[PDB]
């Protein structure tokens, strides 16, 4: 429980670091206190052991369950290919796409911590409570994840 | 009456493999029946993640983290993937086949276990039961041998 904290973010420092450096574009979603219910109704139930190896594998480009968002309950990867609202907020840069849209929308409509990796760039961005953290390094993920988390 | 278990898994291999198939992408799939497959599954990656087509494919894809070695499955989950099978032993095995297909047919040898295999070099689907090895199964073949068995 303490250690399955430390797994969590674990696997979310290793799906990133893979992923990032390739650019492959990436959406997770954990959630808090309100529940993700009617989200995770829109994915492909995995309620699988969460690893980085499993994130990975998830989100390779071109793949059956790669397109849409992964949602974390738990200690449990509960879906892949969850369809998240659009924020139709108009602070968002243009060259902000869909991806990052949704897990800004995701952030305004509920108390889930979403991060994304771009397909455009690599960046790794957080999106939680209404606040958006754009292009964080590795290590700056790492302890994010740990003081939100541990 | 939503879609039985048993259902679920029949579709679910029969998606994987008509993906893999014609990709030529190698797959490994054992199904432990009676005889517990736990030692074996101790050498996989832990998933204990529910059975689907798409999830099975996901897996497989080539130069992927999860994609070598064998997926375990026990009861209605995916136990493990990654794990390792006994080798066959036997030398009577054409030189066509390689070692995906001895530890399936290894596996077969040594259990009770259900295996199926896709051959990454001309994507054929095969079967290991019982020490019996059939190679090139249609897509209608597999699936009827998956209902007579599983259903
Ligand atoms: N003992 C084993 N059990 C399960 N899979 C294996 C075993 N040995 C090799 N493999 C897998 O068989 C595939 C082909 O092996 P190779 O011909 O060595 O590339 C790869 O996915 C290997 O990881
Ligand atoms: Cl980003
Ligand atoms: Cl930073």
């Amino acid at each position: 429980q303490l250690s399955d904290d430390e797994k969590l973010v674990a696997a979310f420092v290793k799906a990133v670091a893979y992923m990032s450096p390739r650019k492959i574009g990436a959406l997770v979603s954990i959630e808090e206190t309100q529940t993700l219910r009617e989200y995770i109704a829109t994915g492909i139930p995995l309620d699988a052991d969460i690893s980085g190896e499993l994130l990975i594998n998830i989100f390779i480009p071109n793949t059956p369950l790669h397109d849409g968002a992964v949602i974390v309950e738990g200690n449990k990867i509960a879906v892949s290919c969850a369809y998240l609202p659009l924020s139709e907020s108009s602070h968002i840069s243009k060259e902000f796409g869909t991806r990052h849209r949704a897990a800004i929308g995701l952030s305004e409509a509920s108390d889930a911590f979403t991060f994304v990796v771009s397909e455009e760039t690599g960046a790794i961005s957080v999106a939680y409570k209404g606040d958006f953290i754009h292009d964080l390094s590795l290590e700056a993920f790492e302890v994010l994840l740990r003081e939100h988390f541990i």
